[PDB]
Formats: structure tokens, sequence, C-alpha cells
RNA sequence: CGUCAAAGCACUUUGCAAAAGCUAACGUAUCUGUUUCUUGCCUUUUACCAGAAACAGCCGUUUGUAAGGUGUGCUAAUUUGACUGUAUAGUUUUUGUAAUCU
């Protein structure tokens, strides 16, 4: 009907394995890892 | 060419589905549009300039399959596929050095 009304990007894109999918995230032990993170920019 | 098998066959209309897997012309051809950037010309918008990225559209192509049409056939025609396919008594196999007994 109008110009940006047409077909465009018809494939909604999914996070893939290693792009931190739910499943990657839930096995993942986050409060460690943000503990770490966090004394490591401290020791700068 | 031959044997066997099943399929009517040749041309054609329409529907449905699919078309890179091991880097490669579905198309030895070739247009347009949208978004996000960078540009050109620029008094403001459309229309524009020419490069990129991500997306779409249109003109076409091929194959499979389903149902039909035309012309010829089923008192045969053609097509597709498969095949460990050929002679021959005259020494290297299939026209017998056999029987005899041990
Ligand atoms: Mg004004």
């Amino acid at each position: 009907t109008s110009s940006r009304a047409l077909p465009a990007h018809l494939k909604l894109k999914y996070r893939q394995e290693s792009q931190g999918t739910e499943e990657e995230v839930r096995k993942q032990d986050l409060r460690e890892a943000l503990l770490r993170a966090e004394a490591a920019h401290f020791a700068t």
C-alpha cells in the first residue's frame, strides 16, 4: 500500500548457541562471574 | 543392437511443491524499491547524485508431481529403466580316457 509497509525482514533472528540463550544463562553462575569481573576491574 | 520388466505414447493447458552442501552461471541475461549510514548538488519538500550494508519486489528459468486437452494406439505404438548379453563336439572348462577292481 505504501513504500514503507512493503514486506521486509521476514526472518526473525533467534539467539544461537554461543550468543547467550536462556539455557546457557540458566546453567551459568552469574553471581560468581560478576564478583570476579568486579574484582578484576578494581585491580586496574 | 538383443533379452527381461512396467508404462499407452508424442505434443500441450492448468494447479501444487521444491530448486548451492562438496565455492557455485536456477538467469553466459539484467531492472526497481524500502530501511540504516557516508556523499554530491543544494533556499524548503518531492524528484534527485553515487558508494556500502541489510532487506524486499518484478521480468524470467529448471525439476518433481496431480488433473485434463489435441493427434494417434490398444486386433500395438512409443518411452523409461534394468541386464553376469552371442557363437563354437576337433588340446585351456559344457557333447567325456572311459569303464574294469580296490
Ligand atoms: Mg514550508
